[PDB]
């Protein structure tokens, strides 16, 4: 027995699943990517409906040109931390792009969204402080909590009432950080941030909101659900990513707090990692600036999401939301065998979607998760619906 | 008072330092980068001697061509996790390049070296396990310990004797992970891995070694200090980075353990972050493959380090090592004012080096840290020495 022995049940469970010949969801390789919406998987041309490329920026000609030029002018990488030799003009320019996008006085870029959450949460709340978060918060937010030394307070998923109740029992003078997400990624529903922010401010909490899943398509300027909800002035910190709407890699946190820049000196997941390559901050900056004016993509993203949502429910699928609340649509299934047959059937017909399973989902609930892209054409959305209809009938999920 | 108030002493301490008019080491921006060894900083053409671009790969024409082509063929980013839609042919090819470089059966690429340590350490050792590490281990290794739920055992810096003593008191049946680094980055001295690995195996510990600071220039194949030390067959896991010798961004862990691939399913800093952009895995793969045959760069790196080390000690500087043990050379100073005057003097003369300060260093010790590059010419090393001589005399550090 050694340190990997604790994974023996999982390995055994996996080998037994694979022994039945079913397709492995952990072995999908994009051999070739034709566009933001199509890739070759195992020799088959496949519509991608399981990416977070919400605004189709990954093949934007300006983004790509910026990346190439940065490689020529600045090289493949910085070979240093932001706090030593790794801050190039591109890193500062990218932070300026974020300040303009969010209308904030400060922007700190991290090397991943994971690190942004891990760092912000583990640095802001220390011994004697409390972190109050939704039970179903993203793993990176939890990892922030677990890395730090604060007291953790979980409130029932999506319950303003429970948040308020839980905050009220906490000691008056303890520091409190409420961490919220704009869009809950599992089911693609949105948080009631207006109500939750008001409850949080009433108890004197500082508020950090993750807006990774609404960038470019919620709020007047595309800043996220918090802007749409009208609580921009009451949110202390907004964390996001470069790996979804922006279409590259990286994380960030924006804020108007006058002491915010001090985090560059103390935030360990910022300090003790290399800064991003010049090509990454160039592509990110160019993408971010275009996202400020991407009204056409935004409008088409919403059209796509509403069409797919309405179409799926109309043919008999049960969805995680009564209406399209975001660009994520969750199809709910009650049988594991049925869930795998449908997913595999879709894949073999040329459609890729994501899946979710217990214990990530609650017991007895199996999800197919669809995420729309601004670059899905009207015609592709109709094809997608046709594929769901065909595969759904073949597997007995719908009549 | 709020969650940032705890940083008020640091902010005040910083404003008081800056009030004296001294140059800010946390405000260096590379406005333009001319080559691996030169950049424009605040309008001045400056030789870079504070990067971890050890093998000068950042401007390699093949690396750069691979990056550009990947942008064209695969776009600016993957917009998904490795375990969903984010595994492209480039990610698999990059892992194959690592397998070839290290001669291992497995390679897992992470989005940063920070995440590779954080993930490996927090996942391998759980409740009832022990992590045994050098007191002066890298912050990312510590963060791995703090994120996880294992018992932590610090041994005195660089003490084989203390490691052995500490391991012997641990419960016989508890899982044990010894985490070691090949090169200690502060002073640039190397760990006695032959002795430490033997002590670790004698107690039945699994061994993870970080080889971020020797890649391409220690060991027959450039695999690191552990290969040089002859203990390749006894090390279970090797963690490294793409951000130093490789010249991009990313992390990895390589291993021959037959259950190693299971970590892709459970390692949270792998699962819950986007995979790297196609350009990053393309440049990394191309760089890694060239590093396998980079004898010329390696030989010149060592020549540079030995010349600089000998030259600095010969003119009167006190160094962290009696001989050049790596590509890092630490100049030891005993007065903060003198340390800042020398660093600033070098910078204003056109030389950039890194600095270290308490509490990163021990009380009363102030360092200038030089890191050689394979692309520093013989002539630049002579210029560098001339600059150290001039600035050193002006500041009274040397006669
Ligand atoms: C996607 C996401 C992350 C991770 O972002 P990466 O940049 O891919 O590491 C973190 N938090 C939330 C809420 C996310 O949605
Ligand atoms: C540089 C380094 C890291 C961090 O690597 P990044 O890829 O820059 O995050 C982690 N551990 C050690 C020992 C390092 O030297």
């Amino acid at each position: 027995a050694d340190l990997l022995s604790k994974f023996d049940p999982l390995i055994a469970e996996r080998e037994a699943l694979l022994a039945t010949g079913v397709r492995d969801p952990y072995a999908i390789v994009m051999d070739k990517v034709l566009s933001p919406t199509e890739a070759m998987i195992n020799g088959r041309k496949t519509i991608l409906l399981g990416t977070y490329n919400y605004m189709g920026m990954t093949f934007d000609p300006d983004v790509i040109a910026a990346g190439k030029q940065a490689l020529d002018e600045f090289g493949s990488g910085t070979t240093g931390s932001r706090v030593l030799n790794g801050t190039y003009q591109g890193h500062k320019a990218c932070e300026d792009a974020l300040k303009e996008f969010y209308g904030t006085e400060h922007a700190i870029v991290f090397s991943t969204g994971y690190q942004a959450n891990l760092g912000m949460i583990s640095t802001l709340a220390g011994k004697g402080d409390y972190i109050i978060l939704d039970a179903d918060s993203h793993a990176s937010i939890y990892d922030g909590c677990w890395l730090g030394d604060a007291e953790i307070v979980r409130f029932r998923h999506n319950s303003v009432e429970d948040l308020d109740k839980r905050l009220g029992r906490l000691p008056a003078e303890a520091g409190k950080l409420v961490v919220l997400e704009g869009v809950y990624s599992m089911m693609g529903d949105i948080a009631p941030l207006q109500e939750m922010v008001a409850v949080s401010k009433k108890h004197g909490a500082m508020i950090l909101v993750d807006e990774a899943h609404g960038m470019g398509f919620f709020g007047e300027h595309g800043r996220g659900v918090f802007e749409e909800a009208g609580v921009e002035a009451d949110v202390d910190f907004v964390v996001g990513t470069f790996s979804k709407s922006v279409g590259t890699v990286g994380g960030f946190c924006v804020s108007n707090h006058p002491k915010f820049e001090v985090l560059r000196l103390v935030c360990r997941p910022y300090v003790f990692t290399a800064s991003l390559p010049p090509s990454v901050v160039a592509t990110a900056a160019t993408s971010i600036r275009k996202l400020m004016h991407a009204g056409d993509k935004r409008a088409h993203l919403w059209k796509n999401s509403r069409r797919l949502h309405q179409g799926l429910r109309d043919m008999g699928y049960k969805l995680g939301t009564e209406t399209a609340q975001s660009a994520i649509i969750a199809v709910i299934l009650t049988d594991m065998a049925q869930a795998v047959a449908l997913w595999q059937g879709l894949l073999e017909a040329g459609l890729y979607v994501n899946t979710a399973r217990p214990p990530a989902t609650p017991a007895g609930m199996f999800l197919l998760r669809c995420s729309l892209c601004a670059e899905h054409s009207d015609e592709q959305v109709e094809q997608i619906l046709g594929m769901f209809e065909s595969a759904g009938r073949a597997t007995g999920v719908i009549p």
